[PDB]
């Protein structure tokens, strides 16, 4: 007894990653193929939102910046006309004291008090004296962060930072994966800025970048999904997996229907991959993994965008005044991810949290601001209070007035938002992996192979492409076990038009 | 006006390198191809040669190791019969005042003299304790030594065997190409086996490995090239190639045919490919190379294998009572290299150089060794007196008894011997390659790309490889540009049959 | 009223620290002074002991080497004849896994079997490496130990032979005592050793030295003695002191004669002391230090000195088969030591403890051994055993024979025998001190001011003296409160004939 | 025939170093002593001037510190009276770029331009990395700067400050001798003052000294002399020393008068000591030895003491816009060492050097400056117009406004001035001392025994006190051999009233 549908590579899941497979499949045009996703839109955690109010939010205010060259193709192929993009210079600062220091905060401590700046160096006079010495390697990410910066910035920034962001301390996870993440601090560099007061924020891969103009983030997804043959997709409550039989290759959908395969790449969750199999054994070794929720939280206030804002884009919140750990200017991104001035709207309350004197819709303009608040079992949340918290927070931090009129309101929360680096990952993942390859089984992604280091949109993207140019041309999967390798390299190679299809065409003529 | 014949991608060369692009051209099936050689016979450097009187002489005496599963496959597809093959264990001694070191010779101090042993030891004391402090980087090769060694086994063997080989000092070339090739001494277990008096010489990829039963490695080479179809193929005077014109894509043949590409990839010695171009600009750079010519000498001996001798495979030579560098029981490898027992053959000469007592032809059994002697502009070698000398050295260091009757002698010198690594290469590498690369030419091989690190028959079989999986699916030539990558991982992604092929099977019925 | 004697500085005990003031005293001629001490003979611990057989035994066979010119003179002067002293060359072993290693054990690796010399060497190596870096200081003996030598010296040696002998775990006690003590292995030197096997015993102050012909050191300490005027001495029951009232500078003898002073030098135990005082509070202190207890034990045996012991002086004994950490050829320092061979005795018992064939006194010659055993609330051991148990361990080690004869037994207890150099030392000591200093009281010795460092013969005979120094011409007690600046130097300024005493001399005439 | 006059201890030398040995000569009472000076005022370089205008002028402003309490109770003997003495706060500032820095300058980088702090904060990052791990130890006063400092601070004010100074460049000098000295800059604390604009000025023994009321330091020594009975004495053309025959010992003075001795103290400069002994050989010894020469310039100026300068003491000149190292406020430390405001003194100039309006002689009040320059034949000085280059500098770094009008004027060469403490310095004295000590002869003082580190007022009068101590009771000479040792302590023990003399006191009664 066949099953109703057989393809030789199926993937599931249609988020970057899973539209990395499929892209790479429709380039390729040898196996039969198929992509399914519970979901009529594509797009996965990359998504967009909207309030009734026409607010759009992300899941956390995306930012594209690209290490593959073959990333850029698609993103140009779905997005070809110069006015879908908006580039952007990165100005980010850190809220200490009263202060904001430019990021990264260790290169800057130019900013901070006098108190605090002498605090900071001596710490990191005594790491550097330490460093010149040791031949040993941190086991910890605490431990690296001590050797790195000092026991100063440590207490004053990294400690109760990371901790309000990964939802567990330091002491717990590993320090493998910060190569492209924390910024090593130079004795010499700093101290000569302390001196003459001056700022280094060009560190990083951040730097500048770009964002689309219309729909946020999920609108590239969308467009890059719509390059792809319809009859090949299939999206929705019609498109979603209910289990996954590794024994004899088959998937049975949520309507029924069974879909045979040769290869599968899975980017759903590898812990629900698991158990999805009924495979006791791999569920025991999912468990083993650790992740934190994420609570995205919304505002839209109305008023012309204040010079205490400026043109900030992201902001870092270490201090306890505020549940948030981060805050996003969303509206300096597109003048699209919020009504026009022309459009009228009513004031649902004022930052102090009371009513508005007039209930009536006035004009605008609006700017727009973005949350972002970890949980894990390590950090409860209370969600029904949540969002009133935000707001207050904003208020204590100086972000809006307690006279400023909120226009729209904005929660939704993740369940899986971070793939913890936790001292266990490794030893769960380099069992976990093989077995289901073993099976013929690639699952990528950021929770399909759950490794932060390469959990960006284009490294997920990349995961897709490559597992598929592993399964069909033999590639080695560089991305997936040398983040280092490829995070310090310009990819240049794979092309969304490679050798293959230019001597294709000339034979076809 | 058209080019005689008109290719996607034509190859140069059918070296190791050559035959690895049109194996994998041969198994993609999809663009145009041609390969072509100036010589009847494939194998390149990798070749066979043969005395009138029945004794095999490689160029150096090969042996295979393999770093790719893909290199395997082909193999195993040419010589596909158990008895096709020898598997060895590695027998390798280093020759110091009378004794046999077991290789790696900085790992066996415990076989010196005493007296040698404390000045290798005391050095290696030194370097230790500094090597716990530096912070900076080796920039020559002498330097790498004195660091990882020590004074003492840097003047007692690696200097004065060092320039044995390469032709020039140590202090002229890098320390980026060694990772495989130099072992670095571990302080504890060295002097725990001067105390115990033990060996250790399982270090390094030639442990292990085998040879073909029959032909040498040039057999390999030509069963390897009959698994690809004869009319693709152009080998003799009729495929020497005699001018290259990049700026229109074409070759011309010394027949006067002439070839038109849309991709090259050219196996041939790079300056030679810049002169065969008339790029005035690519011979001044190509000029900036270094290399070492190659003197091979073979020597057929009649007798049972003595045991002062025994199972030995190559031995190395580095003080000055001998020219060569190293010598290598060839007779050992397969009983057929050299001719039956059965078979008469007159003596030529007595070691000591004097004529033998009886001319009359006599049965054997027989046993072989050859020679390697390096030459260059700083190392001038005699061609008419080292055919001698080199028999001297072999009564000199005792591996003939002066009465020992010879029965067959072979001299051959090649030009193009050794790649060297030395310190101007990278600087004249990462220009010439480069804009060989904008101009459609993949330039590859030994000294097609030139790179050591990178240089043996398995190297150079995957330098052609990964050059037509680069045109072909933009693979990254992870071989060409990072040694230590592949050099230090099992590549197993790669095979003769990829599912492209295997789903194209299963399509086609 | 007034005492029954009053004198300018009072001197407590004549041991060769006291003896060592009345000496300086005596030779400045100022002050008025008196010694008193409870026993008829003088020299406390450095003095004699006989068995009724004719064999001596000191208190664990001590032995002469000066760091002071001083008390060269007055060694010089109560025994002035060639023949009174023998000169002898250090001969030092230990005993360790059948093999006699010579001193110092850590110098001389290159004596011990393959095995450990393998498991010391790379312990040694890593100490090495680490003290290169190091920049903080060791606190306890036992790191001092592990950082100097390498954690296999230390669990072969250093730890179970300091136990044996200090009667506390080596983490139990401080590091900064044993500069001229404690040997540091060069890593150099013990390798090239190790290859070359060659030996290294000429290290510490002990290499050479000399022995009185006649009285052992008590007869030193009796010639010395002498040399003082006897109404001002004291010795036996008549002066034995039984009170010191500090208040009002007054002591009280046994017999109730009653004495006062202005200067008070106390040399018996500082715990004595205050507990003689009725100074509740110096007793709480005092208190706070810690010794351990000496057992002495002698052995006189028949026959000529065996070729198994030879020329040997002392013995160190770490392992388990025997309860004496060292043992002394004491026949060897002087002839006079035990019986002349024409005097007969009976035979006891034999090594192996059973009895003798015959019971008739029969010629000798013979030879003596004497043994050591520490005691302490940390190491208790059995007295009406412990004869016994050493004997057995002579023969365990081989030491003797089972049938060797047996003519004289001896053992006696000593409570003080060790000041030991715990952590807690210098936190009493710069209390106790300073306190007596402000009653004027100068208490010095080996027991009087507690330190090891500095609590040899010589040593102990120069804190009497600089005391006085200090109370009468106000010089510095460097010996007391710089042991590394005395036992470091050659002390030649301070002479038995000062350029007072020549210049008062050319003043009468 | 003998000798007019015999002593037992002859003294030559009435300075600080001779008067230390008559007064414990004095102390003792025992050998025969007398005391010659060429000069019929005591005092040597430690002696005070005076101008026609009455202005006193030391040799260089010195100042008194005690690290002797022997040396205290002198001075409270021949001063007694509370108002003898003034008690003064250092106030010390080094001239850098129109800036006042506080001393000692590598510990207040926080008082330099930006520029200037950035560029000694990275020599000093340097530095300390370094440092962390060296091992081996410095040799040159050169190396020692750069390794505790860096090249920065280095550049700054070290190298050229010392040549000013020293008059030699500190590559020819050792560096044993700066213990107490230099200041070794800790990097943290600098920096953390940097950050903090702070000052740290408490180190060194300057911190708090004492200086007398009346006739400067030359009235201690004037005081101190008045103690020893004149009959002892021999000042003036009557007592000048003109030949000494060691072999006889004999001294001739200018005469012809011949004393005999049994020990000999010489405080004149090694140099001419050698030369008045007719030994060829010590002379030659002798001018190996290098010293610098000192220019003593003296300026009266009248006015109120300006508040440019304020209570400032002295100050140091590394710049080269004048020809002096040091400038010292002499009318600070009393008010006895320059004219009451009610003197009447002419105008001899004006500081621009012009004429003054008036050659009138008028009222002050008055202040004093006094000024250092070195000579050496790698620094020579032109003495006709030393004075005038003097003043245009007082003027050049704002000391004296062009107008100020000058009073008195003062100048005079000391010849040996400084001992330099150069490379070949230990190897001469180890030598010349010894050989000297052979002939009963203890050459001891600044350049008695030629000691920097121990060449102060109080260092040189106990090198005569333990001197004689040292002939009389067998003292060790702790300051002449151990200068690191007694800078260190708090010398505490000798005394002017020692137990010999209470004791002989209680006698006698
Ligand atoms: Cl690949
Ligand atoms: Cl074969
Ligand atoms: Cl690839
Ligand atoms: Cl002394």
């Amino acid at each position: 007894t066949h099953p109703d549908i057989s393809v030789d590579v199926l993937v599931i899941g249609a988020g970057p990653t899973g539209l990395g497979a499929a892209k790479r499949l429709n380039q390729i045009d040898g196996p039969s193929w198929m992509i399914v996703d519970s979901n009529e839109t594509p797009g996965g955690l990359a998504s967009t939102d909207v309030t009734p109010e026409g607010f759009l939010y992300d899941v956390g205010g995306h930012v594209i910046f690209s290490h593959y060259k073959y990333f850029d193709d698609c993103l140009d192929e779905a997005l070809p006309k110069e006015d879908d993009w908006y580039t952007h210079q990165r100005i980010s600062y850190v809220r200490c004291q009263g202060q904001w220091v430019p990021y990264p905060f260790q290169n800057n401590i130019s900013m901070l008090p006098k108190e605090e700046q002498v605090k900071c160096i001596d710490g990191m006079i005594d790491a550097a004296l330490e460093a010149r010495v040791a031949n040993t390697k941190p086991k910890t990410f605490d431990e690296w962060i001590v050797r790195m910066m000092g026991t100063g910035i440590a207490d004053l920034f990294m400690r109760p930072y990371n901790f309000k962001v990964w939802a567990v301390p330091t002491t717990k996870m590993q320090c493998a994966w910060l190569g492209e993440r924390v910024a090593a601090p130079n004795l010499k560099a700093v101290t000569t800025n302390v001196i003459l007061g001056k700022t280094a924020g060009n560190w990083g891969p951040n730097a500048t970048f770009r964002f689309p103009a219309r729909g946020g983030t999920g609108g590239i997804w969308i467009a890059v999904a719509n390059t792809l043959p319809k009859e090949k997709t299939r999206f929705g409550e019609k498109g979603k997996v209910t289990k996954v039989n590794a024994n004899n290759k088959t998937v049975t959908l949520q309507d029924g229907t069974t879909i045979g395969y040769k290869k599968l790449v899975s980017t759903m969750a590898v812990d629900f991959l698991a158990e999805a199999m009924n495979d006791q054994e791999l569920v025991g070794l999912t468990k083993q993994l650790f992740y934190s929720s994420t609570h995205v939280i919304g505002v839209g206030v109305r008023g012309s965008r204040p010079e205490r804002i400026g043109d900030k884009c992201w902001l870092y919140f270490p201090e306890d005044n505020c549940p948030f750990y981060r805050a996003t200017i969303f509206s300096n991104y597109s003048p699209y991810n919020q009504p026009e001035a022309s459009k009228k709207l009513p004031t649902m309350q004022l930052a102090d949290g009371s009513r508005p004197q007039s209930t009536e819709a006035k004009e605008g303009p609006y700017w727009s601001i973005m949350l972002e608040v970890s949980e894990s079992s390590m950090k409860p949340v209370n969600q029904e209070t949540i969002l009133a918290d935000c707001i207050q927070g904003l208020v204590n931090t100086e972000m809006l007035k307690p006279t400023d009129e909120i226009v729209s309101t904005y929660h939704r929360r993740f369940d899986h938002g971070y793939p913890t680096p936790t001292l266990e990952r490794e030893g769960a993942l380099t069992q976990i992996l093989p077995k289901l390859q073993d099976k013929d089984i690639w699952s990528r992604g950021r929770f399909g192979s759950w490794r932060y280091e390469v959990g960006n949109q284009d490294h997920s993207f990349m995961l897709g492409v490559e597992a598929v140019d592993n399964i069909v041309n033999g590639a080695v999967e560089l991305t997936l076990n040398y983040p280092d390798f490829v995070n310090g390299r310009q990819n240049t190679e794979r092309r969304l038009v490679d050798g293959a299809q230019v001597f294709a065409k000339s034979k076809a003529q």
